[PDB]
């Protein structure tokens, strides 16, 4: 029996598993229960701590994926399947994973905690692209990731009610962060040095823990990749949350909040999932039905407000985006688009596309978008129109919300580092016109290219090693820089400096799409208020 | 007596003068009366045709300048004095001028008719810079120019009333064009080949004659230099014209506000001209630049609808037009009221001064509209750089007032049947007396078009003389054929179209073809901003 793989945590004993890497072994504890299964009467309710067990929990394999929608746009295609569930679906899904060096560290090791994205409707900690073995071996951190409830199960809200208060998937994450405070030392991790990192909805999640005081005591630094809590898709108001929940009930045959939730609780999980997309108020891309709700509790105001009004002295944050944030989303509803052709759209398609990519705004607002994103010397050129709509969706949903978070944090006391990720993976299965799409830096951060069974180049492995070092340096010190030799400067509201991350050495540049982001962040809100 | 210098027109006999030019003699008939003097009881009324006379009228010097405000912002400064009156002020000012080759043409000769600018408040056909002798000598056309009433005298309007109907300055212009039709053949001119040209307010006037059916039959082609009838300074609605007229009357003791129109006008007619002029600027609703108190009014009569609407809804088949702008349309206007600006320093303004200038440069729009302007013209990587802010405020004023109205006029006309040629004038005269930062300001192409550098007493370079000759040639080719191009190996000037949007650069170098008259910027002013204003 290997003693390195035996651990006692507050709730009882665990058996883990030794994993291989090209750099040597790592210890892993996968599928640890952190909450009571949120089943039956507990559906829609806040999570309860896992009660103590006797005997030894088998922590040698990933546990079930939280019930969610499964993508069928391109069956069998790698580019979509890599994001789909790779274990069975269950509502009994509240488990977390810990990776540690081998043998177990004997002194406090800095902790990275990963929160997955997936638009709050999908995702899992067990996805191959989130495999912690390479980061832990190469940079000698402890790495934790958790499952949290998604879709209606995590985010359906009838505000005011106790039977479905909203934001429970966020509370699933908080409970996991509390579990880390209490138990990570048993693995050699340092509870006083916990860095949160997430991508997309995971990044929006990280930002929400930043702005919610009960969460803020549970971690020390933050990394937000391609997402922000102030993104227009990342939260919903109380009124619209109630409407969507109420329409879900009607669509699955249920009728008083208490009677409504009770009827929802009698329905098979899969049935809720089958109607999820239909509660959206219009045809759209980059919009998701059940998301965090602003109701005074977890978030006392909108994240925008909380950001504008907060003191952030003592915080260090690492934020960034990929080169083509919008491109992936266009094939899920923009007319004329497909991964399987050049998507060289017409002006009419571009115009219809703007209403899909910027849903629920006035005609005037849409006209303003068309003005800023048309080249009036080439109003009808297909390739330029394809690129412009990509920019519309990407700027609106990701780039400009991240830029505004970065600007306001830096101006209000925090030290911020910014990047743009510009390398297109040699193995990418999406067409060339999509460039570097949403989600495709993650495999480089996790060191996935070091896996011998995969097809990355020698240069790509060295690049992954550089990225792993930046991220871990940031976790350990609040600063991604290596010892002096080109330096990564802090981002500020005036100079607006960030770096390009690709196979070449760091290049320092200015402005996260400043001209476009002035539109989304400064002008457009004024227009919408009048 | 010299037979070349004697001419009979419908009204009676005229005697003219022989002018020397560097290239040979020209005949000139300066100061020909074309209306009865709009004196006393006739103030604010439409022009009456000049009654026939016995004997011989000496048309041998320019007549008086129509009553107007005189610029004193920089006393004695050449850059401003060149625009100031160079004859005594009088309400007795409705005279026109003809220049013709010597000896008189044997076969009918194409006619150019000049309409001066000056914001509908100023200007005169007598200014040295509008001296027609060089064009006539060089290109052998006939050149006509007329005086027309400006300010309250030409454009005060109490809409509906017979006693001050408004637009009488445009009627002065039209009467002169009717005079050219009836009489130009006596000077050797061809009434079937008449080309109007004008700059700033004169260009906007030309555009209005295009959009008014009774004017349209009096000419065949048109040239619009740095102005357009659809410019936001060029016309005013009925209610605002009434408000401005009523305030003027109030400020000069009439009536002893509003009331009977007949009574109010009769009281205004008792005021000395200068008294009205001294109160002119006080009727504007806010502090501004590029705004003028008394301008043409849209009342269904001269203009049946806004110039914008008339342009959008017109058939322009059969029309050739030449349009253009100078390189720095906005700069001249900034030293007349934008915070931080002077001709005598670098005008390196702050951000706060920029923001304040936007409201002066784009007056009487909502706070939201002003915010949209600041969005478009701010470089968000350099939001506070003084030199860039100076250049941006110049662009705001120039785009809004001149470039974009001209672009819009050119695009609609091209799309709706007209042949259109467009230019940007990029040469800064060696003799220019305004500071370097102002670049090529509003009004500084005119001296080249008129061939002023050929004047020996002035100190232009030889290259500038060559340049002037090229320009005069393009303008006259356009007047003769509807096409400025030379009837070989020289670079061709292509037509302007709504899609390709091609124009040429006019400077000391050969023609260079470019695309788009500030396309990105003008899409803001012409396409988006009006939707914001409606909503
Ligand atoms: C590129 O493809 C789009 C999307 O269409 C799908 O994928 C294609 C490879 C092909 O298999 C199509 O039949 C698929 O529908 C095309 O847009 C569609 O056009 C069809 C008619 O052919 C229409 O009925 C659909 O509604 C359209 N779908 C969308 C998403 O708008 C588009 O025509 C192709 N563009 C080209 C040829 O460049
Ligand atoms: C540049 O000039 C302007 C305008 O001022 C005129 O010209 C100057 C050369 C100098 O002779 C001034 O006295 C003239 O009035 C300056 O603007 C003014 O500042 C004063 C007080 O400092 C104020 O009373 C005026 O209103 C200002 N004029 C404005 C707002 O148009 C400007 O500051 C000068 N720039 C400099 C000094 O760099
Ligand atoms: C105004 O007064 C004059 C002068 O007596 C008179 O002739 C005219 O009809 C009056 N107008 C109106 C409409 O009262």
């Amino acid at each position: 029996e290997d003693a390195e793989l035996l651990v006692t945590v507050r709730g009882g004993r665990l058996r883990g598993i030794r994993l291989k890497t090209p750099g040597g072994p790592v210890s892993a504890f996968l599928g640890i229960p952190f909450a009571e299964p949120p089943m039956g009467p507990r559906r829609f309710l806040p999570p309860e701590p896992k009660q103590p067990w006797s005997g030894v929990v088998d922590a040698t394999t990933f546990q079930s994926v939280c019930y969610q929608y499964v993508d069928t746009l391109y069956p069998g295609f790698e580019g979509t399947e890599m994001w789909n569930p790779n274990r069975e679906l269950s509502e009994d899904c509240l488990y977390l994973n810990v990776w540690t060096p081998y043998p177990r560290p004997t002194s406090p090791t800095p902790v990275l905690v990963w929160i997955y994205g997936g638009g709050f409707y999908s995702g899992a900690s067990s996805l191959d692209v989130y495999d912690g073995r390479f980061l832990v071996q190469a940079e000698r951190t402890v790495l934790v990731s958790m499952n949290y409830r998604v879709g209606a199960f995590g985010f359906l809200a009838l505000p005011g009610s106790r039977e479905a208060p909203g934001n429970v998937g966020l509370l699933d994450q908080r409970l996991a962060l509390q579990w880390v405070q209490e138990n990570v030392a048993a693995f050699g991790g340092d509870p006083t040095s916990v860095t949160l990192f997430g991508e997309s909805a995971g990044a929006a999640s990280v930002g929400m823990h930043l702005l919610s005081p009960p969460s803020r005591g549970l971690f020390h630094r933050a990394v937000l990749q391609s997402g922000a809590p102030n993104g227009p898709w990342a939260t919903v108001g109380m009124g619209e949350a109630r409407r969507r929940a109420t329409q879900l009930a009607h669509l699955v045959g249920c009728p008083n909040d208490t009677e409504l939730v009770a009827c929802l609780r009698t329905r098979p999980a899969q049935v809720l999932v089958n109607h999820e997309w239909h509660v959206l108020p219009q045809e759209s891309v980059f919009r998701f039905s059940f998301v965090p709700v602003v109701d005074g509790d977890f978030l006392s105001d909108t994240p925008e407000a909380l950001i504008n009004a907060g003191d952030f002295h003592g915080l260090q944050v690492l934020v960034g985006v990929v080169k083509d944030e919008g491109s992936y989303f266009l094939v899920y509803g923009a007319p004329g688009f497909s991964k399987d052709n050049e998507s060289l759209i017409s002006r009419a398609e571009f115009l219809a596309g703007v209403r899909v990519g910027v849903p629920q705004v006035s005609d005037l607002a849409a006209e303003a978008v068309v003005l800023h994103y048309t080249d009036w010397l080439h109003p009808e050129d297909p390739a330029r129109l394809r690129e412009a709509l990509s920019d519309v969706v990407g700027d609106h949903n990701v780039v400009c919300p991240v830029a505004q978070l970065a600007g306001r944090l830096a101006a209000q006391g925090a030290r911020v580092y910014a990047y743009v990720f510009e390398h297109r993976a040699s193995t990418l299965s999406w067409p060339l016109w999509m460039g570097v799409p949403h989600g495709y830096e993650i495999e480089f951060i996790f060191g996935i290219p070091l896996d011998p069974s995969r097809n990355y180049t020698a240069e790509e492995k060295i690049f992954a090693q550089r990225l792993m070092r930046y991220w871990a340096n940031f976790a350990r010190t609040g600063d991604p820089n290596e010892p002096r030799d080109p330096q990564w400067p802090p981002y500020t509201a005036g100079a607006q400096q960030y770096v390009s991350l690709d196979l070449r050495p760091l290049e320092v540049r200015r402005g996260l799409r400043a001209q476009a982001c002035a539109f989304w962040n400064r002008f457009l809100p004024k227009l919408l208020s009048a």
